[PDB]
């Protein structure tokens, strides 16, 4: 691991693994043998690992989702391992850049959003806090699509991530285990038999998680979807159907689509992973009565739910054990982290479809309900409406399932994840359930790894942060509050400020080199980076853009504070009025980028492909992080985090863990605006018309006819109609209603940003206040107050 | 010499024989992985299928084709 | 058009038209030959092309210029009626090498330059377009000179084009036209007669302009001057006077000379050009009233600026229209195109010289002048220096004529040759024109053919795009943009970088075969080539060359990326500054080649005898482009584009045209450095002082004293003294000033080209992003914007 | 015939430095491909490029059976 023989061991690679010489190497090959290079460092502590759970048996943990947005495995393994700075020298001293080849690798995008990146973070905590834990999710052929912008509209390419090989992931055909699908119950008399299926082959793929410097090396079991092995040719071309199971993730954010073959995923993953828990369990040095002692599963939402009905059929028609210990085993085993209140979010799967492809599973999930209403009917005998509402089962017309309901008598423990939204959870949402059982409702609050979050993406602040107080904070972020003591340190606010600089202009080339536009490299960087929703707002976001460009138009003199304002991110495929969103940015930023009055003063960049590689290059180089969701509407977030982190200023609502940042920091110290929860309520109550605020408030009338009129759209002078007629009467995130407490906020922060000296101490307040987000102390929570599981420091 | 070939996903069938007759099963050779074939990335090219043809003063041009790319794997000899 | 069909032509011509076998056929025989069995291809739909135009009547475009810098015409022509793979298996089959018959013609060198050459292009993007457009220019008997170097001294032999025969040329004897000089004027009862006056005949000689693979086959008509027929031997010898109208080619670039003899041509030009116009007008299946909805006519410069007067002269004294409609139709009918803003080349005609030569021409010219004061008298009664600044007179001592201001008024759009230029036209040097009408100046960036300048020149790269693109580009260069898709291609790159290679293998030929030294073949070609000029600096490229040779001098065993400098270029016969550079040059050159030191590390060639031809040789195996000129002083330039299009990078000033290929390719894929135009203007202001950067510099005083001191000239040390004073006490183009920036600059340029895989994704970036160069664009907006026609596709 | 303009070599030695064995008739596509290539894209006379078609192949029948062919 020294210089001289990472370059022998490259040039090793190249060699004998791509078989190259250095004429005739791509820049991909020179990637590759690089991987492999640092790829190597891992099996000794992988292979140790995991022989020291199998030896002494520690409680382990299983993180189940259909998500892990990994984003790139090559720097944040050379950062974890302590390999980075002398790869850097070999790399160099090989004639090559590293950076350069960093880029070839494609991101594992096998998430959409938060959700899925939550889960990524989760796993590198974990390996951090040295937990026996796993990861186990599906190994998509395709993650979340490339996003393209044609003519200023998003296009979907498909993330054909695999193409080149994933030096990062093991097949492990030892391994591989059959699901079944379809097919007849039939109940004998020597068990509940589940026949005549088809079958699925579940073949898993290994990926190594190092934690950070400490020999523990976990690992993220990714499950693929194959034909078993019993007209020819169609026969043979049919075997597609089964595979495309793990074809494609579904790129839908907070939206429950139900398809039958996301039915499939899920059921394909849940069963595949609980077989190989059950298997190792059996296998391991341990009657099944020690199991929970042994497995926690964690459900991240409900899209893994089919996973407590699937370990009561395995005990109860396999493992043969009577309803009662199954149910109490399955119970100890499962908690359920809830991800969200959005309406069209939540799971409801029709009972038909759930009868045709998983007849054993609804059977299951009656009983459940059936012993689930039995209890309710004892302590409340007179409420039937009490029973109506608890059930599993919507009979409402088209009967579906409501699996968060499912999930929450499943499992001994149910998480929000920001102490607002676990709120919510247990005294609205699920009221009934946390009444009968008020223990089972906690909260969580989320965190983002401050490894690739900061050491990986934002060196020099790791650097400059270390030089003050020592590397310490990397594993106990709470460390950064001593960061409080240089307050008044003047040199120190300018290497802070010299820091955000040079993410700056580093970032100014990635823009200048990718879009047409000339970037003011001095102006503050205002960013909005996060799937595109209408309660996210980046609605609201492009109003005030609008209304600076007229500022701009009227007073072309007046001194303005320049601004260069960065909105990105994907929109799901049949998301229409997100799709309309991301077309008038894009329609916006032409206008302003190519108005002559303007020029320097204002730039606006839709930001193409947002994703995790992306993300860890715009998030250094932000001034402002735009957190506007409509108070209530997002669960928790964690872009926040990052920004707060990287030494961005935050502009958002009381929402979320806006709020934690706001007493972590202080609430001065944030530009909080805007309705808040109550307000939100309030307005609900006595009707909101979208009318009064256009009427009320000149300027956003000026914007609104503008967008209505054609003047962002010539051409098509009514492109924009479904934006309008929404936004006036169907718009349930109330953009209207926060515009004017935004836009004071907005002006608000220009000011301040004029006074670099008063900027750079409040972001070293938010700095040095971020510690409660790191998603390690998130993790140590989840381990003692739900997994009841122990590190290894 | 060079071999220029199609790298099938399945090659000719297994054959078995039930109740007396040949039954035929896929040959998925590649399900655990090939250690004798090098994928050549940097050669892929595309392949036309279908479309029209267009005679011009320019030249005779095939358009509106779909596209299909080919990625070359080679094997040593 | 077969091959066998095209032996059996040639043979047929070798016989009948050159009376020869192949026992005693010369290779100009063959030629010939070649040249007669390619041109009948041209004739049907020459033809056809001018019989359409008289049927359909579509409006007519006629570019008048004293210039059409043509080049060879059989390649092209071959090219263009996708002949010659065929023909080059014709003549191979006959035993022949077709690329040496290709050398036996000689250029039409009827230009100097850039303007000359934009007319070129213009005719082949024009035909192209399928537009019913003509060249009208003088058929001179002698071109631009044959440069030759005498003892490092350039000299001047003269371009006897024509000696042996021109067979892309056909007379026109039936459109004969007498043109008028001298003489008095009579102004009668029956209209104003210019009598007694000097007559010289106009004979025109058309040439075919194929279109590119479209059926068109344009005009391009060329004046002739002949003695008319009513001591004896002596009135026989003195129909030369006459005759000397046509003689040759004025080989001034940028420069103004006032002599009598040019301002002959320029009438004469002019007079038969417009009494050609108006005979076919009025033959045209067509009263005056729908002259300008059928003509229009572009002014090339100003040189052609009496056209204005003699529109008016026709109309008024032939066709007895009144004034009034008379100069309505013509303001409608002429466009002027500025292309230049350097004080000398301004042109500014006599009074007197006019007077006696054209007596009507100045009648009317003051007419026009004084209804043009009147007007503005009117709207601004008191502004007295007003008038004096737009008059068309300058009576500032030797009265003369402002022949821009004359082209401004009589003109209806007015335009310069690239955005910087275009802007400095309309808000400075004319401004109390555009002030007074803003919609009449317009903006029209030069461009260059696609066909000469990529597929004539650069097969190997034409055929490499075409491989990954199609060949739409062709006719759409904006499609080159496609190629952004192989930008991490590493394959593609390296079929680049060999296209490159063999360009450079061949041309590496060429110098060793015409010039001593011996070429390094994998060294940077860096290409210097143009008219020589003080604005252009070829003298800043020698002090760079100057200070590689004392660096290599010091440190003979330093890492230095090899170079094989080329400069060349024809300096104007009277150019004393250019001459002496040319001199310095080659002095430079003779010590750098020469000395065991540098040996194949640096090799420095004056490129003989710079024309069309040879910019086709050496422009496609360039890897830096010199394009130097100070800030402010190229209006345009248009060879930067010709070396952008064949793969070189460019190292330049933000000038001319420059600034808009930094624009389209990202100004971080050129090597942009200096002064811009804001900084020359305060270094004005301030005062430039050469001494300060002298002695402030110590490569750049080596590199003086050198040169002063006799280093270069051993036998003559104060030889270059005329530079050297130039240099400290009247450079206006400020040399010193930039050579700092341009010196640094050039160390970068080698730095990257160290790095073949980064050196050639910027080339493919420029490559890709050349588009918006060609001349088909060019002429698109010129069509749209100012002569309102449409083509044929 | 990438790798034919990458090497060190027009066209006219394309057979020459190129032989393409045709196993049977199942590629025989590849005889129209070629004369595609040089005609359509290398934009060579049909008879140029029909003369180094045929000195490029070779064909080699394996069998005779008429349900086979
Ligand atoms: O596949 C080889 N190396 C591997 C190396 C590799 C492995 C994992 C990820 C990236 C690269 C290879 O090039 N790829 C696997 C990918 C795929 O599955 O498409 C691409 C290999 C080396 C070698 C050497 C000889 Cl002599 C013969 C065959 C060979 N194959
Ligand atoms: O895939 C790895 N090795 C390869 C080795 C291999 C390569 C080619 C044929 C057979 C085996 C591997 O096991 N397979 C490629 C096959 C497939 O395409 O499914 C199976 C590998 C090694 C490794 C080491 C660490 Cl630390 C992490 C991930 C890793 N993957
Ligand atoms: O001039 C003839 N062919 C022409 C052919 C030609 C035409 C145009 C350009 C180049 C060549 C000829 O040789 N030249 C015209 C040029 C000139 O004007 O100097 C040179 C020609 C063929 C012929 C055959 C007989 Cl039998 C008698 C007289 C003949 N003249
Ligand atoms: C962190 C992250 C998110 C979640 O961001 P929010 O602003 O909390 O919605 C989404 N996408 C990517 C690529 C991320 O890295
Ligand atoms: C294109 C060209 C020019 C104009 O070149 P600039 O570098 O723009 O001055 C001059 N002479 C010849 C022969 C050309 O082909
Ligand atoms: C269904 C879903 O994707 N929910 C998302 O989950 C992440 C991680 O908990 C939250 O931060 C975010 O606010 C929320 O919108
Ligand atoms: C008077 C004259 O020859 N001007 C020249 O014209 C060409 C064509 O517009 C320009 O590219 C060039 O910069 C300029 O020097
Ligand atoms: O197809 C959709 N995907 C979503 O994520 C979404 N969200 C929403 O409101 N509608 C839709 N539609
Ligand atoms: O005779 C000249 N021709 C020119 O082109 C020129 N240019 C210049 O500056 N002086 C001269 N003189």
């Amino acid at each position: 691991e020294n210089v001289a023989e990472l370059k022998k061991s490259f040039n090793r690679h190249l060699h004998f693994t791509l078989v190259k010489d250095r004429n005739v190497a791509t820049t991909r090959d020179y990637y590759f043998a690089l991987a492999h290079t640092v790829r190597d460092h891992l099996v000794g502590r992988w292979i140790r690992t995991q022989q020291h759970y199998y030896d002494k048996c520690p409680k382990r943990v299983y993180y189940l989702s259909l998500e892990f947005y990994m984003g790139r495995t090559l720097q944040n393994t050379m950062i974890n391992l302590g390999l980075q700075n002398a790869c850097d020298e070999a790399i160099y001293q090989l004639g090559l850049d590293i950076e350069e080849l960093e880029e070839i690798e494609e991101d594992a995008g096998l998430g959409n959003g938060g959700l899925g990146r939550l889960a990524a973070c989760f796993l590198d905590s974990m390996a951090t806090l040295g937990l026996a834990a796993y990861g186990y999710g599906i190994r998509y052929e395709y993650g979340i699509f490339n996003q393209k912008i044609r003519d200023g509209w998003q296009v979907e390419e498909a993330d054909d991530w695999l193409r080149y090989g994933n030096p990062w992931e093991k097949s492990r055909p030892e391994f591989m285990l059959p699901v079944h699908f379809y097919g007849k119950v039939e109940h004998t008399n020597t068990g509940t038999k589940w026949i005549d299926t088809q079958v699925v082959l579940a073949l898993p793929y290994d990926t190594p998680v190092p934690g950070y410097m400490n020999n523990t090396v976990n690992t993220m079991r990714l499950w693929s979807a194959r034909a078993p092995n019993d007209d020819y040719i169609q026969a043979v071309l049919d075997r597609n159907l089964a595979e495309n199971i793990s074809r494609v993730l579904y790129p839908n954010d907070n939206f429950f689509e139900g398809k039958e073959l996301r039915l499939k995923q899920e059921y394909f993953v849940v069963a595949a992973t609980l077989q190989d828990i059950i298997r190792r369990f059996k296998a391991s040095k341990f009657v099944f009565d020690a199991f929970p002692d042994q497995v926690a599963i964690q459900l991240n939402d409900t899209h893994p739910a089919l996973a407590i009905p699937e370990l009561m059929r395995i005990f109860v028609d396999i493992e043969k054990l009577p309803w009662s210990k199954a149910w109490e085993l399955t119970q100890k085993t499962f908690a359920y982290t809830n991800h969200t209140v959005l309406p069209e979010a939540l799971e409801r799967w029709p009972v038909d479809l759930v009868e045709k492809l998983l007849p054993r599973h609804l059977e299951i999930i009656y009983e459940i309900n059936q012993k689930h209403l039995d209890r309710i009917v004892a302590l409340f005998p007179k409420d039937v409406d009490r029973l109506r509402r608890m059930s599993l089962i919507e009979e409402e017309g088209s009967k579906r399932i409501n699996m968060a309901h499912l999930c929450i008598v499943g499992s001994h423990a149910v998480n929000g994840v920001a102490k607002i939204h676990s709120d919510i959870v247990k005294t609205k949402v699920f009221k009934d359930f946390s009444e009968l059982e008020p223990d089972k409702f906690q909260n969580k609050t989320n965190g983002i790894t401050p490894r690739r979050w900061l050491l990986l993406c934002n060196p020099g602040l790791a650097e400059l942060i270390a030089e003050k107080i020592g590397e310490d904070y990397v594993k106990d972020l709470s460390q950064l509050t001593k960061l409080h003591s240089f307050l008044g340190d003047d040199v120190f606010l300018r290497e802070l400020a010299k820091v955000k600089q040079e993410n700056k202009l580093k970032f100014s080339q990635f823009l200048e080199t990718e879009y047409k536009v000339k970037i003011n490299p001095s102006s503050m960087f205002d960013v909005q980076v996060k799937r595109i929703h209408e309660y996210k707002r980046q609605l609201l976001n492009c109003l005030h853009v609008i209304t600076m460009y007229n500022r701009i138009k009227k007073d072309p003199k007046k001194l303005f504070v320049p601004r260069t304002v960065i909105i990105g991110g994907k929109a799901a495929p049949g998301y229409h009025m997100a799709k309309m969103i991301i077309k008038l940015i894009t329609s916006v930023a032409d206008v302003v980028n190519n108005d002559p009055m303007v020029g320097s003063k204002l730039k606006v960049i839709f930001l193409e492909n947002y994703r995790v590689s992306l993300a860890e290059k715009v998030i250094p180089a932000t001034d402002l992080s735009e957190q506007i969701s409509t108070a209530g509407t997002e669960a928790s977030g964690t872009g926040n985090m990052k920004f707060m982190l990287n030494g961005a200023l935050t502009i958002g609502t009381m929402d979320g863990a806006n709020v934690e940042m706001a007493e972590e920091a202080g609430e001065e110290n944030l530009f909080i605006f805007g309705m808040r929860i109550d307000d939100v309520a309030a307005l609900d109550k006595k009707g909101y018309e979208a009318k009064e605020y256009y009427e009320a408030l000149p300027e956003l009338k000026l914007v609104i006819d503008q967008i209505d009129n054609g003047f962002f759209s010539p051409k098509q002078p009514d492109l924009f109609k479904d934006i309008i007629n929404m936004l006036f009467y169907h718009d349930r995130f109330k953009v209207f209603a926060d515009y004017e407490a935004y836009v004071k906020c907005q002006d608000k922060v220009s000011q301040l940003y004029m006074n670099p000296k008063a900027w750079n101490t409040m972001v070293l307040k938010n700095i040095a206040a971020s510690g409660k987000f790191s998603s390690d102390r998130t993790i140590k929570e989840y381990a003692q107050n739900i997994w009841n599981v122990e590190p290894s420091d």
